[PDB]
């Protein structure tokens, strides 16, 4: 039937949960060109603000209906829809800190709907997260493979410091289409490459996010 | 004193494992002094559970710990500020658990808020298939860090084959108390043993606890300790 | 300087796995900056393996990396000193591998001396019972770190009935060049890519490899 | 006999850490039913270390542990034929090592073969900055896992500001006795006490150990 996602969609997120017993709220809005991989949000922290640890670990936690799937690549989440997808991931990084997040993804006519939930433990106290001295994340490239009837994903991620170094993290994810199976056009292993840009922060409560992403294989 | 010897527990539990959600409540009793509890627990939304409870059972109690050989007991001492705290858990089969949990006290009841997000239990592994049959006491490491209370363990949850299933657990535990009024203990274990008592109907469940803070006993030190 | 378009490969590696002893020779030959090679390794001691060969692959070479958009090549400029590195390989299912390798240059010669401990790899697991079938190609992440440069990976092993076995890497290395004189990149990445040509009698193997250092492109 | 009250020690280890090549050597006695033992360890080749020994203090003993309780002593219960043991410890700060020990039977004395690789320690930790300073005790997990007997563990390195660095011990022993003739035990603890007792020129270490096999008392 109809083709639900369009050249150009928008974006409507809400963020919720506690980072090292920090409670906190924030709601997102964007657009993006879904084929086109690319996207940008504009973030509001609405409970908990001025937020105690660096936004820069929310940033992926805040969207995989906005990548460019090249080389015949079967797009497991634009094809979710109507039914949409949900995903589950936890971040582990090197110095400690941890990051388990539930997100729910929705299609409501023209908009993506995020719902977020997230919760974060044993960052360092003296670490770059909680003291905000990070400075944006390099781009990531996550593998992508089919597992048990959903796929699943793995990547390393490198979050910039103002000390110079890079603070790493490893993340596994699980993408779970609630389409049915026999119905999922499964992808065989692939990359995908993201690159997050943070275009603006503001008093600590606003937010603009930008991310390209692509589906590919190697070179 | 605030910490009397017998006391009630109130507990609500929030949260999605593997992408179910579920709410479940919990009320018991027991001696915070004497380590020992006794809660029973109803699933009351996304019941029945699609998982196995026993990975629910330490999500669900800090201030019925004995303490020993004069180890300051960092939960009792936190009220009536109370305290809250963190912890991930890392199955060896690549599941893992975040959790953040509220400790409060009204008049005799130890008010519990527990929040869970469970990621990538293998969907035939023991976990999603309910192959668990409860959990191996367990030890864990207590030591003080950056003004607040860490704790690591090991967890294994016997499977019904045989087997057992390993997990790590990091934990900080935060007090709410001024830092200048916290008592600070040394580095100590903590022996966990918790028994499912009853499971009826995947929604009811009875859940027995006794912990004890202690240090290394088996094999002494010539200086304590 | 010291490097060429052509040059060969001289390994020597030695290593307990699971409790089995084990020894192997490589030689073979690449092409430094097309950054390609291939090499021939035999089990000397310890065969015919009682585990998959396909884990020892990214054990058995820096020095065969095609770096583009003008990234500096850690490993090429180490020469005539050289360079170290050390590394540990994280299974999901519990098996782990730690290597020292050295690496030095005898004129026209790369030298390879591999020490390798692998430890809990399971029973049943598919690199014991021998169910993998190579790998996927993979990105290490490469950065400073007080120095020297580090690198993260995660690699993906094939099995036979078609599911992936993935695995967590973390590297330093470590080049004996004067600190002052080490011409440290910045952030990059780098695919590689293993194909085990030749696989008999679980003694003699043939090794391929393509390596590219690269910005997100 | 053939494991009697009073039987002695005598160790090689080698290994590289951080890249840096050690050897060292040690003898020493205890008493494998009381739980207790001693040894003296010298570092024969790449002293002074440039890294803490105190990690090298785990890897340098199962055959001296008190089994209370009933438990069957996989160690003890091994010879003539004996056991090997592989390891992987990893630091909550980067830093990793892979350990493969034998351990076999001679007369009184038991013999400790060790190969040690290390990777990855930042290099303004507590390991390399030598800021360490001795061992909390441990509590390993025993358990059987395909005919072999695994254990885990926690481990506390005490660091001279007062923190402490720590470590996840994941460990697989392997009896040589037929698999028909093996008596193993079921899920118990294993507590651990280090001491290193004297440490002249980081060159000379004294070290002493306690240890119980046991269920939660
Ligand atoms: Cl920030
Ligand atoms: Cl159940
Ligand atoms: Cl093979």
């Amino acid at each position: 039937g109809a083709p639900l996602v369009t050249e150009d969609m928008c974006i409507k997120m809400t963020m919720e949960g506690t980072i090292n017993g920090h409670h906190f709220k924030c709601v997102g809005e964007g657009e993006g060109k879904p084929f086109e991989g690319t996207q940008v949000e504009k973030i509001r922290i609405t409970e908990g603000g001025p937020l105690p640890f660096a936004y820069d670990i929310l940033a992926p936690c805040c969207s995989k209906t906005f990548i460019k799937h090249v080389s015949g690549i079967p797009d497991y989440f634009k094809e979710s829809f109507p039914e949409g997808f949900t995903w589950e991931r936890t971040q582990i990084f090197e110095d400690g800190g941890s990051l388990t997040i539930h997100q729910d993804t929705s299609l409501q006519g023209n908009n993506f709907i995020f719902k977020v939930n997230v919760i974060g433990a044993n960052f360092p106290a003296n670490g770059p997260v909680m003291q905000k001295k990070t400075a944006g994340w390099e781009p990531s490239v996550e593998i992508l493979y089919p597992r048990d009837g959903v796929l699943c994903g793995q990547a390393l991620m490198a979050l910039k410091c103002t000390d110079g170094d890079h603070l790493t993290s490893h993340l596994r994810t699980t993408y779970r289409s609630r389409k049915p199976s026999n119905a999922v056009n499964m992808p065989e292993f692939h990359f995908g490459d993201h690159r997050i840009e943070i275009l603006k922060a503001e008093q600590g409560k606003f937010y603009e996010q930008y991310e390209s992403a692509v589906a590919r294989y190697c070179e």
